[PDB]
């Protein structure tokens, strides 16, 4: 029910125990999950897991009420050892966002730790269709 | 200690407050986290961690003086705002390896916080000037015994 990660601070570099709670409440629905039924998504995910074992399949979509640029393609294969912060910056560059513009990631309504690898995120939060679902917004709470 | 009274006009409603201030009766709670790191470092780190993970609050947990209770391995936590104080109580209970009949008491400013509240509410109401929330824990109900 509770998972923990460890992350050094950027200013005071001792390690935080970053607590994450499973099954958090949120309001977001994914248009990928509405345009494709479960079994179709699962077949696609299984085949892409067989083709690319070194990478995890991630769906990235804009959050409700978020005023921020659109993302052209929403399906990504990310190397397991790429950290969540690196993929964060990749998505920042793909949305063509100024360095001072805010971007927040949500995995089951929880901002993931920047220290973690995409492999860890996938292992801990991939759905039954073998996809990892990330939402993004410009504010810390979407749907507002 | 000392109990002082002053007078101060209000900002919006300009009648006068009788401002009571307590010089060490009770006194401030002391944390070794505040002793191993200077203020500017703690405050800048707290600002950065609130900007990085706004859905969580940064908490320092340390054992209280004279407390006869297990030690705590890690002392710096990032706690989801919507986690209730009792849930965090349970998390720390598990980290200390505590039996079902053993007491665990939290203290924020020498006061046992409300168990019903969320950690976000506690932080909003009691975070210090370094953007950290300081919780002490003990086996007795009064801080210092």
């Amino acid at each position: 029910k509770i998972i923990t990660a460890l992350e050094k601070g950027e200013v005071e570099e001792s390690e935080y125990v970053v607590i994450t709670v499973r099954n958090e409440p949120g309001s977001m629905k994914f248009v990928y999950k509405e345009e494709h039924p479960f079994e179709k998504r699962r077949s696609e995910g299984e085949k892409i897991r067989k083709k690319y074992p070194d990478r995890v399949p991630v769906i990235v979509e804009k959050a409700p009420k978020a005023r921020i640029g659109d993302l052209d393609k929403k399906k990504y294969l990310v190397p397991s050892d790429l950290t969540v912060g690196q993929f964060y910056f990749l998505i920042r560059k793909r949305i063509h966002l100024r360095a001072e513009d805010a971007l927040f990631f949500f995995v089951n309504n929880v901002i993931p730790p920047t220290s973690a690898t995409m492999g860890q995120l996938y292992q801990e939060h991939h759905e039954e269709d073998f996809f990892l679902y990330i939402a993004y917004s410009d504010e810390s709470v979407y749907g507002l």
